[PDB]
């Protein structure tokens, strides 16, 4: 599913990402923008031949399984197919793991480009209070 930009604030927002970490709900949601469209089902191939899965694009080198990504970890210990869902538990939890692996949200690639020291408060601009 396509959520919508405040829909999507305040899903992540229940599922305890709204500074965690230190990050405001705001990166969330821009980097799920941009990552993804907003959309649970985005999938894309990167260069090495591992995929990214879901509305946080979370990667099947180490964190989901995907079986065709050799060298895989599986941290978060999911099939990455669990990451399409249109309830977005299993992407928050694994989001949450990654973000606390030491380098923060610039594991986001996306984020590091287009989010990082922008105005991110303006992607939660009408979600209610």
């Amino acid at each position: 599913k396509v959520f919508g930009r405040c829909e999507l604030a305040a899903a992540m927002k229940r599922h305890g990402l709204d500074n965690y970490r230190g990050y405001s709900l705001g990166n969330w949601v821009c980097a799920a923008k941009f990552e993804s469209n907003f959309n649970t089902q985005a999938t894309n191939r990167n260069t090495d031949g591992s995929t990214d899965y879901g509305i946080l694009q979370i990667n099947s080198r180490w964190w989901c399984n995907d079986g065709r990504t050799p060298g895989s970890r599986n941290l978060c210990n999911i099939p990455c197919s669990a990451l399409l869902s249109s309830d977005i538990t299993a992407s928050v939890n694994c989001a949450k793991k990654i973000v606390s692996d030491g380098n923060g949200m610039n594991a986001w690639v996306a984020w590091r480009n287009r989010c990082k020291g922008t105005d991110v408060q303006a992607w939660i601009r009408g979600c209610r209070l």
